[PDB]
């Protein structure tokens, strides 16, 4: 089968994720070793705000720069108050995060506020700018509609967002295929140069084949690489290695 | 009484303080409650960084805009390194703290290096410009000699801080009235603008009253105000409170 090349491309692409937030500095450490992994290194690695400095000196320690340092903001719950949004977005810039995972507020969406997700997006973009990028969870299993999935998309991308994510791990349904398509079809209409990155229930190569299929379908075969595409996971890392014999 | 003049004076002097690193939101919360006494506000709280912006919503909502939030950096092993302790304060700064309290690296003074003490409370200063205040945590209980107490006091002092502070709370001794007259003297000697807060220790109106017999004593009367006298404690709140039949 193709599934050695899937995992292979999957990993490239993994932001390695650990949000546990009872994590200690030797947790942190061992987290940027196993992201240079045997069989290559991830895209980057994500976790809390007050681990980035700790993650800095280990990163440096083995010259790993291109591991980047992914974090989280507004997280999980997705609210809708603009000035918490940006000042934990703003510390997380000043912690030294190279990208921020927002979360875009969808229950005020669902309610028919389109405004507060546009100006958060926006706010927070201009905080990043310089510094990180941003990337914009919009929550695709509490939307659950197509077309709420494909207006938040529109929003976020429309504010500034540099990534659309679907999911931040922490509800009932994350990453699901039509969300996908949905998502990256917003991409392919509006900016090719915004990225995608399914996150949630990414359990292994099988799964990572779903979403970079998608991709490669609706954007061409070189359009994903780790500028343009991200998964966000745990336990995939170990998935793809024992897949690839490590 | 004399003892209740003392306990209203102490309440509003203090930092309330939690720093379990397990807080809920909702504990957050409750310590803004709280520092809300019958008594009167405290001058501050003290909390973690990120629980700054929760905090923030909380004291406003409560329509008590002037309780400082305080938090802590470099916290609070000491360490000696600069680039750590400036990314944690700029954070710190950056989430919307009043008062950042960094811990001094103190071992590597008693190892004889007094310089990088002196860059990580100048940059750190430099970081909260116009922001922030900056206190400085010396760990007068693992300086131990009066020597150490003077120079870090000196170095801390010199390099930009507001407050010079005895302890962190986690170590073998704290709070002292031998560490304090010592810190105390410096401040009289050096720079009567800069601030004294004991932590540590302090559970009652009498363990206050020491302390602040010793400023009334050595700086006068007059001197000790929220600008430039903080007690760093918890379960104090409760004791004055009690002191003053509440």
């Amino acid at each position: 089968s193709d599934i050695k090349a899937v995992a292979q491309r999957a990993l490239s692409l993994m932001d390695l994720t650990s949000l546990t937030n009872t994590e200690t500095d030797q947790e942190i450490i061992d987290l940027c070793r196993q992201a240079k992994s045997p069989a290559g290194e991830t895209a980057a690695i994500c976790i809390f705000p007050r681990f980035i400095p700790v993650a800095k000196k280990a990163l440096k320690a083995q010259q790993t720069p291109h591991i980047k340092i992914a974090t989280v903001t507004n997280f999980p719950q997705g609210n809708d108050d603009l000035d918490i949004a940006l000042a934990e977005t703003r510390a997380a810039v000043a912690y030294g995060a190279d990208e921020v995972d927002l979360v875009f507020p969808y229950r005020a969406l669902i309610q028919g506020n389109e405004t507060i997700g546009f100006d958060m997006v926006k706010v927070c973009k201009q905080a990043c700018s310089g510094n990180a990028k941003l990337k914009v969870i919009i929550e695709t299993g509490e939307l659950k509609s197509e077309e709420l999935i494909r207006k938040a998309s529109e929003i976020a991308i429309n504010a500034g967002a540099d990534f659309i994510k679907t999911s931040t791990g922490k509800v009932a349904i994350n990453a699901t295929p039509e969300a996908a398509k949905v998502m990256l079809t917003v991409i392919k209409n509006k900016n090719t140069a915004v990225g995608f990155k399914p996150a949630g229930g990414v359990r292994n190569a099988d799964d990572a084949a779903i979403y970079l299929d998608l991709a490669d379908n609706i954007l061409g075969n070189e359009w994903a690489d780790a500028n343009h595409f991200r998964f966000g996971a745990s336990s995939l890392l170990i998935s793809l290695l024992d897949t690839l014999g490590h």
